């Protein structure tokens, strides 16, 4: 519900556009600014090396007395990854939802922060209250639990930040949407909507989880030796499927060592995935198993769950390499820029004489929305305005015209750079100030 009337509304990237951020992106109302996100980004192609770049702050800096709230969409990198380096130069309360707030606490313990933060865990019922606005959430269908979206309520509608998001008819856990919240939202009115463009060239819908699952099972069924699956540790749905899986073809897991992944583990003691009893084995006791009663899974981030296999299947592994008869399952997304190492990788398998289990072409799995997917957003949020983050200037575009044939008027749909600055009075929307944005790299 709305507070007061309201005059001044600003929409200010700081991070996501132009580029698969990095999150990031300043919503103010009059008096009153949040932060929504706030993401790293690893550097991309170039020169491999350097760890991580985070979104420039200074205007955020020059107008700390404002900032009311740092709002968290979900645990993934890309969204709170830059959160402890925001809170060393500002302090602002901290607000996400269960499994983000873990996260990011361990994130500043890891980086041996002992600086108190107020930390705010927020749910779909959850109604943060400020100044000018009230804050609702909504659930949304991600590759990790516990997604969020963000609603300000203003006089002249709801600002609606989606995170990232899509929409799977076969997720129903805590990878929920939430339907009839957001209904409501656009019935009340949608003034503006800020949406995922990751995936908004694709024409069409996502594959199917339970469709990956199913041919992943009919897959791994056939192996009669050993099975490393290579994962990236933000896909908590495909580490939760190769889990389901091997329980269903007796078959147990373990994990590269020589300890459990940061964000996995976190998740899995707050009994966000499903594990049966002693499914999980050290990687030490793989030797003492049949080859055909273990699954190996080899996550990773940056793209190390290929170079992984690289060291495998080169006799240059430190922990475990592969032997002759071994199979191997990529159950990743590639990037354009990571065709190359896949190539590269998957020689050396076959030269070590590793079978490679095909990826299914017809498969289509993303995190993001497509064309049809995001349009569900729009026909259900209906807004005024939109405005398309999350991705390239040409991924972009391709949402901006799906929006407009949702019927959001073009003269209403805003493409924006980083600094760029949106601005509404109260009768029109303007594009007509840039403050100072950039990269830092780390
Ligand atoms: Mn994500």
């Amino acid at each position: 519900l709305i507070k007061k009337k309201n005059k001044d509304i600003r929409i200010i990237p700081l991070g996501g556009v132009g580029e698969i951020a990095k999150n990031m992106y300043i919503v103010e109302v009059d008096d009153e600014m949040f932060m929504l996100d706030a993401g790293l980004m690893f550097p991309e192609d170039e020169m491999l090396g350097v760890d991580i770049v985070i979104p420039d702050i200074q205007y955020v800096i020059e107008n700390k007395e404002r900032l009311k709230g740092i709002f968290l969409t979900h645990g993934h990198e890309h969204a709170i990854g830059a959160v402890s380096y925001v809170l060393e130069q500002i302090d602002a309360p901290v607000y996400g939802s269960k499994l983000t707030i873990a996260l990011v606490k361990e994130a500043m313990k890891a980086r041996n922060i002992k600086k108190k933060v107020r930390y705010y865990t927020v749910n779909h019922d959850s109604i943060m209250r400020f100044k000018n606005v009230n804050v609702s959430f909504f659930n949304t269908t991600h590759s990790i639990p516990d997604s969020l979206g963000v609603c300000i309520h203003t006089s002249y509608g709801s600002i609606v930040y989606t995170g990232e998001f899509k929409f799977d008819q076969s997720l129903h856990g805590h990878y929920a949407p939430d339907l009839k919240r957001m209904a409501e939202i656009g019935d009340e009115g949608v003034f503006a909507l800020i949406s995922d463009s990751t995936e908004a060239e694709k024409p069409g819908y996502n594959t199917p989880e339970n469709i990956i699952e199913h041919h992943m099972y009919d897959a791994f069924a056939k192996v009669k030796g050993r099975l490393i699956v290579s994962c990236y540790a933000s896909n908590f749905v495909r580490i939760q499927q190769v889990l389901n899986i091997a329980s269903q073809l007796n078959r147990k897991v373990s994990f590269l060592g020589r300890s459990l992944e940061s964000s996995f583990n976190i998740a899995r003691k707050m009994g966000y995935f499903d594990i049966p009893k002693d499914l999980l084995i050290p990687i030490n006791e793989v030797e003492n198993y049949p080859k055909n009663e273990v699954i190996i899974i080899a996550t990773g981030m940056q793209g190390e769950p290929v170079e992984a296999l690289s060291q495998m299947a080169r006799k240059k592994h430190k922990i475990m390499n592969i032997e002759e008869g071994d199979s191997i399952f990529l159950a990743i997304t590639a990037s354009a820029n990571m065709e190359v190492i896949i190539a590269d990788t998957l020689n050396e398998l076959v030269r070590a004489g590793a079978h490679i289990i095909p990826n299914n072409k017809k498969i289509h799995a993303s995190s993001h929305g497509c064309m049809e997917e995001l349009k569900m957003m729009l026909n259900i949020m209906k807004p005024e305005y939109f405005v398309p983050v999350q991705g390239e200037f040409k991924m972009q575009i391709a949402h901006a015209k799906l929006a407009a044939e949702t019927g959001v008027a073009p003269e209403k749909i805003f493409l924006v750079e980083k600094g760029d600055v949106i601005s509404y009075n109260g009768k029109d929307m303007i594009l007509n100030e840039k403050v100072q944005s950039g990269n830092i790299l780390i």
